């Protein structure tokens, strides 16, 4: 109930928004059904339109104006966005020549600089450059700026979910928009695009811009617009706002774009009708900036126009009906589109099983335009499963699909020919940055980066402290001239043993053997020098990695390898070395095929055994450094220790051997040499988190050897490959994976044929960050190198996506 009697006389546009049953005069009381009845006479004027005539100018102030070109306008800040160029003979902003703002240029009174943030929907990287002849102020902004080729949205890459995340910081995992459409099964309540559960506060977790800078004591615009308040009115509102009295004038503005999403999804996003839409948004674009510069502002404001997400081609032919699938179709509910949730229709059913679903759907067609997970195997870089409103079952669709339940779903509900919601890998999603200002950069191109990064550089950009989130905070400060923020590399929390050799052969048990038994002082002292870490700057270029975690472990130098061995997990967490170009593989000799040879420098009751290998069925074994690129015979035997070893299913093995045997050499030959840093994850409760020993829900039977759920790979070189990566001068290069430690291989369809047709392909889709890897793991990478920690960040956040330009 509204008491819709009171008015908006003196309160258009108002900053604190009042409680029912009073009405509401704020730019979303329209959304709520709760406007006083004056509000669109008085507070959404339209009169003679948004731009000042010739014959206008000087007129006597007419207050039915939507804006005004009268003589006090400047003063009451309410001037048409074009006045001073019509009236005064003054340029628009485009037309000026870009020149550097190295201090912010600030009318008196201005504390800070303040901040706009441009968002649109829809606004696909590529526009930029294939739309570029109609966005001049667009063009303007990103030319004279910093600006990225893309921004990287997070998945699903639909709207709700990368706004909330531009706002955050946070993953929707983590803030709890996890779609656009949701079911919160302990609420017992769902969450729609249409309607009013999406309003209610117990949806939007974590800590979005506005009430940080709230707490903070900066003041915030309200960011968010209803639909019919038209957009030359969402401007004109902001720049009033600008006018307000220093004790009452926000420090932190937004304007959001409905288009070019609205008009993408109903004519693709390369249609003809999309070329309008765009001059359209450059025109706004337009209007703002000629406005800050009336109002003396456009030296002193920073400017970001930033995407949600990109737009792909998507009609209804190109769509996947899980009817020709399951003949069960009536006892599933699914969330469908661009991805797929599948959940129970009824939770009194015991007859519903998720097992036979998911097999039901996996690799039942050849050209089959989705694939199942669940929600826990899905790659690691997606961060999409801690969450109770993401629902077990997860299908990843094809760029250019839909997935549907049955066929009268598309017709009872062709339409449309975009869409998103796809991988955020996929390049059709990637979206747009600029920033524009005083403490941006002049002129700078920046690398890609993640869009949950910038929740950090707007609290940067306003002088907050953000709350905790999961950007990497300094890992964009090359796009600020000042405002950086110093990170510093967190603290080491277990320093490492340096075992020697303690223990005699016959002390261990473990049911293993070897071919070993076979025997010189020049070659005698050399091996001594390789186990006290002669060879480590070889094979440990960028320092050891810090533990930052309580725990017991040693360091294990080898000729070929350097480990950190866990005494608690009974493995390594990590083993690292280095091949050169020059490099040559070799096989495992017949005679040491099943040679694993006891480590007498670890204590029997912290080794693995064989025999727990023998009696588990399920599970095999591997190493993290292979024997196939042993340097020499007789370091070759290295490779075999029972501290290299680590637990392995016979499907996994497959994959494995195949990237240890061909493809780690194909790398170095590529890249002029790499370092290899690999070892294990456990993330049973895939948190996205390291797990705790007390987590661990699988372990090889009859034993207390842990089953990883997961394998990674941290692989660096020299950014400039003219030079080694064990001689490197300058930047790095790092690619990365998170492979799931799976018993099958039912996620590539074609593992029945040879690893060279399907490895690289899952290697591919299981790509990471070296900052994924350190969540999982809870070490710290490149601690010791010449590079500024800055730029190692950087590197730290650096996805490797293989798609083509
Ligand atoms: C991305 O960045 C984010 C943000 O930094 C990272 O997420 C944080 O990670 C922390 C570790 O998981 C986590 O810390 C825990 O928080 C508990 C208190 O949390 C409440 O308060 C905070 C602060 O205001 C608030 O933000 C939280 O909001 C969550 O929950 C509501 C829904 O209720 C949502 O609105 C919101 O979206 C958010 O949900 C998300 O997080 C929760 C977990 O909090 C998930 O379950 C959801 O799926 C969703 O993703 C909360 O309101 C605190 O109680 C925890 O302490 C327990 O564990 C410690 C271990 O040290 C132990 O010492 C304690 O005893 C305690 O155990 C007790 O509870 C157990 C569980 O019931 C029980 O089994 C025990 O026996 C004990 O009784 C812990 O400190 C922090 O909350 C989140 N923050 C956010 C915003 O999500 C995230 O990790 C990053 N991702 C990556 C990959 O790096
Ligand atoms: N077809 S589709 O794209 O699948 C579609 F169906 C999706 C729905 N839809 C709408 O019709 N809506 C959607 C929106 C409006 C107006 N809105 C805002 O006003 C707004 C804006 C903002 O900004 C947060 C800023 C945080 C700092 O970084 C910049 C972003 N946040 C938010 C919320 C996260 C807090 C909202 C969303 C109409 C039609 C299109
Ligand atoms: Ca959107
Ligand atoms: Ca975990
Ligand atoms: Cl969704
Ligand atoms: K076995
Ligand atoms: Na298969
Ligand atoms: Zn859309």
């Amino acid at each position: 109930w509204t008491a819709t009697s009171g008015s908006c006389k003196g309160r258009c546009f108002e900053l604190q928004e009042v409680g029912p049953p009073d009405c509401r005069c704020d730019n979303l009381c329209k959304s709520y059904s709760s406007c006083c009845h004056d509000f669109d006479e008085l507070c959404l004027k339209t009169a003679r339109g948004w731009e000042c005539t010739k014959d206008r100018c000087g007129e006597v102030r007419n207050e039915e104006n939507a804006c005004h070109c009268s003589e006090d306008c400047l003063s009451r800040g309410d001037c048409c966005t074009n006045y001073q160029v019509v009236c005064k003979g003054e340029s628009h902003w485009v037309d000026d020549d870009c020149e550097e703002i190295k201090v912010p240029e600030c009318p008196a009174g201005f504390v800070r600089p303040p901040l706009i943030i441009f968002s649109v929907d829809g606004f696909r990287a590529s526009y930029m450059k294939k739309g570029s002849k109609v966005m001049p102020n667009i063009e303007k902004l990103r030319s004279c700026g910093t600006h990225a080729p893309y921004m990287r949205p997070v998945y699903p890459t639909k709207t709700f979910p990368n706004l909330y995340t531009l706002a955050t910081g946070l993953y929707p995992e983590s803030h709890g928009i996890v779609g656009n459409s949701m079911y919160d099964p302990v609420f017992d309540a769902s969450f729609h695009l249409r309607g009013r559960e999406k309003f209610n506060h117990r949806w939007w977790g974590g800590q979005p811009l506005w009430i940080t800078a709230t707490k903070q004591g900066v003041r915030a615009g309200t960011f968010f617009w209803s639909v019919s308040i038209p957009h030359e009115r969402r401007i004109l509102t902001i720049l009033q706002w600008l006018s307000l009295p220093d004790n009452e004038r926000p420090s932190v503005y937004a304007f959001y774009s409905e288009q070019p999403d609205f008009s993408g999804h109903k004519y693709g996003p390369f249609g003809p009708e999309m070329t309008n839409p765009l001059r359209e948004i450059d025109k706004t674009v337009g209007q703002l900036m000629d406005g800050l510069k009336q109002l003396r502002l456009h030296r002193c404001v920073n400017v970001i126009f930033v995407g949600d997400h990109g737009m792909e081609d998507v009609t209804c032919d190109r769509t996947e009906f899980l009817s020709n699938y399951l003949t069960n179709v009536d006892d599933i509910t699914l969330v469908p589109g661009t991805l797929g949730r599948i959940r129970a229709k009824s939770i009194n059913n015991s007859k519903y099983d998720p097992k036979t679903i998911i097999a039901a759907l996996t690799c039942k067609k050849p050209d089959q335009h989705f694939k199942p997970y669940m929600k826990q195997h899905l790659p690691k870089r997606l961060h999409y499963a801690n969450n109770r409103r993401i629902e077990d079952i997860h299908l990843l669709v094809d760029r250019r699909w839909h997935v549907a339940r049955k066929p009268l779903d598309v017709y009872k509900k062709c339409f449309f020919q975009g869409d998103h919601g796809f991988d955020n890998k996929v390049n059709s999603m990637q979206t747009v940055f600029v920033g524009y200002g005083p403490t941006f950069k002049y002129r700078t191109k920046v690398p890609p980066f993640e869009n949950i990064e910038l929740y950090n550089v707007m609290c940067d950009l306003l002088g907050l402290k953000p709350a905790p989130n999961n950007g990497t905070h300094g890992s964009l400060n090359h796009l600020l001239r000042t405002n950086t923020f110093r990170p510093t590399m967190p603290d080491e929390v277990s320093r490492p043993n340096y075992p020697g050799i303690m223990y005699l052969q016959s002390e261990f048990d473990l049911g293993c053997t070897c071919d070993d038994k076979v025997e010189n002082k020049l070659e005698e002292l050399n091996k001594r020098l390789h186990t006290k870490g002669s060879t480590k700057e070889r094979h440990l270029l960028y320092g050891r990695p810090a533990v930052l975690y309580r725990t017991s472990y040693d360091i294990l130098y080898h000729t070929d390898f350097e480990s950190g061995y866990s005494e608690i997990f009974l493995m390594p967490l990590w083993t690292s070395y280095t091949i050169s170009k020059q490099a040559e593989v070799s096989s495992i000799p017949e005679h040491l095929t099943n040679c694993v040879r006891p480590d007498v420098r670890v204590s029997p009751g912290f080794s693995q055994n064989c025999l727990a290998y023998k009696n588990d069925k399920q599970m095999s074994y591997g190493f993290l450094f292979p024997p196939y690129l042993s340097s020499s015979p007789e370091a070759k035997y290295d490779a075999f220790l029972v501290t290299n070893m680590v637990p392995m299913y016979p499907a996994f093995k497959r994959v494995w051997a195949y990237f240890q045997r061909v493809l780690v050499k194909k790398y170095a030959s590529e890249r002029n040499g790499v370092n290899v840093i690999s070892g294990p994850i456990f993330d049973y409760n895939y948190d996205g988190l390291r797990d705790t020993e007390d987590e661990i829900k699988q372990y090889v039977e009859g034993s207390s050897i842990p089953v990883p759920t997961h394998y990674y790979s941290i692989i660096t070189s020299c950014l400039d490959f003219t030079q080694p990566a064990d001689k490197c001068d300058g930047p790095l290069s790092v690619s990365s994976f998170i492979l799931p430690h799976r018993p099958d291989n039912d996620e590539s369809c074609n593992s029945s044929e040879d690893e060279s047709k399907w490895v690289e392909e899952l290697m591919k889709m299981h790509t990471a960050r070296v900052r994924d890897i350190e969540h999982l793991t809870g070490l710290d990478f490149y601690r010791k190198t010449s590079r500024s920690y800055s730029e190692i960040l950087t590197l730290k956040t650096y996805l490797h996506t293989y798609e083509s330009e």
